[PDB]
């Protein structure tokens, strides 16, 4: 039987047999010598059986090449198992994710605010940890932080990229009792004197957007982050934080300033 | 901000940038025109923000540099969502067919068979649907009429590959006087004589099995896939094909012939 009779018992192309016999996944029975022919038997079929039913489960071709040719391979079948059961549940995110984005996109007809997910690393901060009157006043407290501490910290280098971030402690929204945090990202320990304290942040998984224009409109993206928590079944674990990566510091204009809102969140 | 800065920043690398400049998704702010160094910007920051956002939703690269700009295509997130749900019902799928696999090894010390789906074109045929007493004179039986047939038809030429099969409409076990159905495919239309008609077979998906041995062991072929269908979630479409690969008419000794039994099958 020649590749072509044998790709139309088989039901596969011919270059997929061409590429099982370069791999040697499925080697022909008898090649002619002078033209090259393969010619193929009951017993390749027996074994191109054997490949499609493999092949159909997900197994890729080496995982294929592995169990056909060395037996007591359980192990193999388990990573592929397992490999299968983690695909779905990203699957059933995905799936959550996409259907949420398109229920908001129905919503409103320019998307303003996308939403990923991003691993946010470990990190060694100062911080100040104070009851806040209002977050107009919140602005204020932090220049004279940001000086003191180069004063009362001499060659304390910041780390690069600048992560400068707030930890909103209050499990509830209010505008005039926030019980608020300051931290910033710095590269070694150092001392604790004063109201500022030094400490490690754990590395964690976090829903993040990126909030561009005044501060006002904050509470779109929280509501949005909030509705996206609660559409998605993840769970708030820590603390969200407030990441300043534009302002007033770089561009004057305060409709062009970008700051990433995180939510420390776990699928549950 | 140059490439190493931004993709600090990012959390991405260095070559995943290159890459984005490459296809025009994501273009840097500024490019320098003496030595070409990227330097990138928020507003870099913003676009990636929601690439990425994409990007872990499935979409591929070039959707996105669709999705991106095209800023009103919104059948790509239902076709995405559509062809995720056929992804993850095919993951599913599989993943009930591994865990009744790693059943069967804990249930018999060798994968002696192994099922796979197959889809079985439509096809003429020449069938004759009758009564039979026993498995000895019905395979005695057939090559008789095969003669019958191949000589009473002028110009009747069969189909390569050779399909020359049987059907079983009973529906209960019967070890004796089977409602069986025998079929071979031919090109095109023959006449009718007696008892035997011509038909077309419909198309229909198989879930099949190869068993290489004795005719007196096929029942175990079909009890496997009688548990494959009950346990992966499959039904019994129609009347279990089984389909004459290797036999008397090709090599002489019973411990190399080799036949392969066809269920047609759907999933529920
Ligand atoms: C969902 C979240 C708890 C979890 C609640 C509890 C505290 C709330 C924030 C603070 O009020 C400060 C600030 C007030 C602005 O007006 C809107 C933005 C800010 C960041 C609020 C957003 C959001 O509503 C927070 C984080
Ligand atoms: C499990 C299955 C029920 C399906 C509903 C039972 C009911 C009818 C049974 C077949 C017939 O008896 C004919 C034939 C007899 C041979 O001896 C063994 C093969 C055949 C094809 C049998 C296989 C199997 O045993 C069948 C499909
Ligand atoms: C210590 C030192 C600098 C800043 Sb800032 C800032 C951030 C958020 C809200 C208000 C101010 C800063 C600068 C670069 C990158 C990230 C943050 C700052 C710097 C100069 C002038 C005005 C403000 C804060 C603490
Ligand atoms: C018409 C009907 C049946 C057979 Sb065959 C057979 C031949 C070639 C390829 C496939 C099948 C047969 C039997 C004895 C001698 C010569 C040919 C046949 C036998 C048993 C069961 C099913 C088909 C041949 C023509």
């Amino acid at each position: 039987s020649q590749i072509g009779l044998f790709s139309k018992i088989c039901r596969v192309t011919i270059k997929t047999l061409h590429y099982y016999n370069k791999i040697g996944l499925l080697v022909p029975a008898y090649i002619n010598p002078d033209n090259g022919y393969r010619f193929y038997t009951s017993d390749q079929l027996m074994k191109f059986h054997q490949i499609a039913s493999l092949r159909q489960l997900g197994f890729t071709i080496t995982e294929i090449v592995t169990l056909t040719q060395d037996e007591n391979s359980c192990h193999i079948i388990e990573r592929r198992r397992l490999e299968i059961q983690k695909q779905i549940r990203d699957m059933a995110d995905m799936l959550s994710r996409i259907n949420h984005y398109l229920q908001h996109k129905k919503k409103e007809r320019i998307m303003l605010y996308q939403a990923a997910l991003k691993e946010i690393p470990e990190c060694i901060v100062y911080s100040k940890r104070f009851i806040v009157p209002d977050f107009s006043s919140y602005i204020k407290l932090i220049p004279p932080i940001g000086q003191e501490v180069m004063k009362a910290n001499p060659g304390l280098t910041l780390t690069t990229p600048a992560y400068c971030f707030t930890l909103y402690h209050d499990k509830e929204y209010k505008e005039k009792n926030m019980d608020v945090e300051f931290c910033e990202a710095v590269n070694d320990f150092g001392k604790n004197e004063g109201n500022i304290i030094f400490q490690v942040i754990p590395a964690i998984t976090a829903v993040t957007v990126i909030h561009k224009g005044p501060y006002d409109s904050l509470r779109n993206a929280y509501i949005y982050l909030m509705q996206w928590v609660e559409d998605n079944g993840y769970l708030l674990t820590n603390s969200p934080r407030e990441s300043y990566i534009d302002g007033i510091w770089n561009k004057q204009d305060s409709a062009e300033w970008m700051t990433e809102i995180q939510f420390p969140v776990e699928k549950v």
